[PDB]
This record gives C-alpha cells, sequence and structure tokens, in this order.
C-alpha cells in the first residue's frame, strides 16, 4: 500500500534524495527533457502513450516536450518538498496518481522510468548510492498506481 | 492565443508577481488550501468539477482536497519560474491547460479564481497592485483555454 511503501523512505534515503536533488533539480528544464529522451530511447514502445507529444526525436525544440518536460520536474520538487511529512507526501502521491491510471500505466510501466533517472544521476556523478534512493521514491508512485 | 496575453506580463506586473509569490508560495499547503476553499465558499457551483476529492467542507483534513491544493501550488510554482522566458512560459501554460480543456472548463470558468487569488493576497496584505498583478498570469491561462 502506498502507506507501507513512504514509510521506507529512512532517514538516509530522504538525505540522499535531498542532496542529489540539490544538482539535478537545478535545471529542470535541462535535466527533465534529457530524462524523457532517455526514457524514449531505452524504451521505444513507451512513445505510444505520448502521442499527442507528436516528434518525440526533436528533444528540446518540441515545444511540447519541453512543456511537458518542465511540469514534470516540478512534481518530483513537490515529492521532495514533502519529504518531511508522510501524510502530506501520500495525498500528493495519490493525486498525482490519478491522471496516470486514468491512461493505465502501471505500476511497472511507470518503473521504466528508474533506468533514465539512474542514467541522468550517473551524468551528475551521483551513482548507485543514489539511484536507489530515487527507486525507493518511484516504489512509492507505483504502489499507488 | 497565450503568447500575446504573456505580453501584458510586463516587467513591473512580474517584479509584484515574484514579490507576492515569496510570500504565498512559502506555505504552499496553507495557502493552497485557502484557495480553494475561498474558491467553494464564493462560487458553490464549482464544486461540481470535484466530486472526487468528496467531503469538501473538511478542508485541510480532507487528505484529497489537501493533496489537490498542494499540487496546485506547484502549478503556479511553475509559471512564476517561467516568467523571464516567454517561450518556456507559453509551452507550459499549454501543457497545463491540455487537462482543463478535457475537463470542459471555460476561461469564464477559469477566471472565478482571481476573487480567491485577491482574498488570500489580502489575508496577507498584498492589495489592489498585486491582486491585478496576478490577475494578468491569470489571464495568460485563460487564452489557453
Ligand atoms: C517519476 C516520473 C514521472 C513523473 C514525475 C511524471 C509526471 C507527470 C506530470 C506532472 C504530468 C502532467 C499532469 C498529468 O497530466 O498527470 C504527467 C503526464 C503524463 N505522464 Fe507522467 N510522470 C512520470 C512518469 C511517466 C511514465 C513513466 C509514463 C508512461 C510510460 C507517464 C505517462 C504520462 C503521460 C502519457 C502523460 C501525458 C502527457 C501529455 O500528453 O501531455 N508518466 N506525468
Ligand atoms: C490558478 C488556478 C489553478 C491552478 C494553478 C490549477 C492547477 C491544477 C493542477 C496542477 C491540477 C492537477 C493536474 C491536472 O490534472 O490538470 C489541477 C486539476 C484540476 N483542476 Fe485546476 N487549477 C486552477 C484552477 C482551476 C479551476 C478554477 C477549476 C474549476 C472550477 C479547476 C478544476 C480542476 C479539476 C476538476 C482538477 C482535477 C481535480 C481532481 O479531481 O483531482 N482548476 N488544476
Amino acid at each position: 500500500s502506498v502507506y507501507d511503501a513512504a514509510a521506507q523512505l529512512t532517514a538516509d534515503v530522504k538525505k540522499d534524495l535531498r542532496d542529489s536533488w540539490k544538482v539535478i533539480g537545478s535545471d529542470k528544464k535541462g535535466n527533465g527533457v534529457a530524462l524523457m529522451t532517455t526514457l524514449f530511447a531505452d524504451n521505444q514502445e513507451t512513445i505510444g502513450y505520448f502521442k499527442r507529444l507528436g516528434d518525440v526525436s526533436q528533444g528540446m525544440a518540441n515545444d511540447k516536450l519541453r512543456g511537458h518536460s518542465i511540469v514534470l520536474m516540478y512534481a518530483l520538487q513537490n515529492f521532495i518538498d514533502q519529504l518531511d511529512n508522510p501524510d502530506d507526501l501520500v495525498c500528493v502521491v495519490e493525486k498525482f496518481a490519478v491522471n496516470h491510471i486514468t491512461r493505465k500505466i502501471s505500476a511497472a510501466e511507470f518503473g521504466k522510468i528508474n533506468g533514465p533517472i539512474k542514467k541522468v544521476l550517473a551524468s551528475k556523478n551521483f551513482g548507485d548510492k543514489y539511484a536507489n534512493a530515487w527507486a525507493k521514491l518511484v516504489a512509492v508512485v507505483q504502489a499507488a498506481l
């Protein structure tokens, strides 16, 4: 359940999430677009969900993809800001989940973002330790799907 | 047509938007729920769009309303941060508009949030100067609807 998954975010996971977000979140447009292009590159099959974005290969030059990528990074910002209060993190994760559930994005499909996150982390010198902390955060959303 | 509406956000409007946001944005849960409960109070018919939230009368204690309210404030956070680059502001406002258009929220209905914003600003002592600035940011989204 999302309440149990939220409890897996221990003191050090929360700290590692904040320390990496300090760097990754500093450029929301650049890192969000990079995150989305790595998803489409590594997992071609997910492009079908993003039919409305159009020609995804354009990356930064595609205004709709760029709009989506910036908005996606503010959802992550929101999750990092709610780490102090589990009750607030959960109601925000469940609110967030509504539109993904409507789109029939399963917990296994959502989990495809973990590879993109690990790769963007690694480009900014945050290795496995931080990739694993971000996968526990993604798991709280997966439990709500 | 969002670009022309964005041209009304002159240097002084953008300054008033960033100064009032420095205070309104510092308690996203508190001010976010204040906005939504003022909306429901002054325009009770808007509650018809929010059946999913359930018992909106519980205010802050209703986890779904609190969840929606915090997410709303991150959309405003996003807009405030894009004020100096019209191209990013417009692709974010068009991205934001997509789900509001699908919900059949017209520019006129969306415009009902201006009275709430003016009251929340006035409770933290930002007068008409600031209310007018925020009305012009809302007009940019109204132009996408
Ligand atoms: C941690 C990663 C993710 C975050 C933070 C995230 C965030 C968001 C946000 C904030 C929106 C806009 C609001 C909404 O309509 O719900 C959105 C839209 C969307 N998300 Fe996610 N999402 C993530 C991963 C995914 C994945 C992995 C998929 C599917 C493979 C997905 C599919 C969608 C789709 C199709 C849209 C609509 C895009 C459009 O047509 O504009 N999301 N997501
Ligand atoms: C400055 C004002 C507003 C902001 C920044 C805002 C922001 C948001 C955000 C970020 C979401 C979540 C993502 C999505 O699904 O689109 C949302 C959802 C929604 N908005 Fe807006 N919105 C505003 C005003 C309004 C107004 C005035 C109405 C209608 C009277 C409206 C109706 C809705 C509805 C029904 C939802 C979905 C709620 C749910 O069932 O979870 N919004 N809005």
